[PDB]
RNA sequence: CCGCGGUUCUAUUUUGUUGGUUUUCGGAACUGAGGCCAUGAUUAAGAGGGACGGCCGGGGGCAUUCGUAUUGCGCCGCUAGAG
């Protein structure tokens, strides 16, 4: 039982920790190697109800600490780990609650592999959304 | 330019007795073979055009090739949220 495998004590298990923090949002979603399994997904918004604090660093950390529990139930120790952003034709760079899951999940007790950026890229994509006007604020 | 060949008519004579005048009479009509001309073309625009040589360029058109992204769809996993 204990949902795990019979790895030994010394021999660590790695899982792969997708976070899609984006803007209004902070996905923290851990599968298994191959990705096509996931183990939990935790999100700021199902752990606030404000709705605004939904990136926030709070809602991201609570969220990093709940995922971080799923995994040492079911058996992960180490973890790899996926950084994302938006991507596509909108902005690149992550949102607030990259960081503080980072931190969060780190200081929960869990190791960390190999860090990469996965924010989609594209050659060149389609007309993005605003107009040649932009967001007039 | 300088002469020499080569063709049609015409001012005029007086070969004053008329008639006949040669009138080539003088010159002007078309032309063949020459000599000579120092024989005859200014230079080649830091003007232009064109040719020639090697390169150069998100220049143009046609065809071909790749890229991830976006959207949607088909199977898989856990979750109540997602935006
Ligand atoms: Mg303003």
């Amino acid at each position: 039982i204990s949902l795990g495998p019979q790895v030994a004590e010394g021999e660590n298990v790695f899982g792969v920790c997708h976070i899609f923090a984006s803007f209004n949002d902070t996905f923290v979603h851990v599968t298994d190697l191959s990705g096509k399994e996931t183990i939990c997904r935790v999100t700021g918004g199902m752990k606030v109800k404000a709705d605004r604090d939904e990136s926030s660093p709070y809602a991201a950390m609570l969220a990093a600490q709940d995922v971080a529990q799923r995994c040492k139930e079911l058996g992960i120790t180490a973890l790899h780990i996926k950084l994302r952003a938006t991507g596509g034709n909108r902005t690149k760079t992550p949102g607030p609650g990259a960081q503080s899951a980072l931190r969060a999940l780190a200081r929960s007790g869990m190791k960390i592999g190999r860090i990469e950026d996965v924010t989609p890229i594209p050659s060149d994509s389609t007309r993005r959304k605003g107009g040649r006007r932009g967001r007039r604020l």
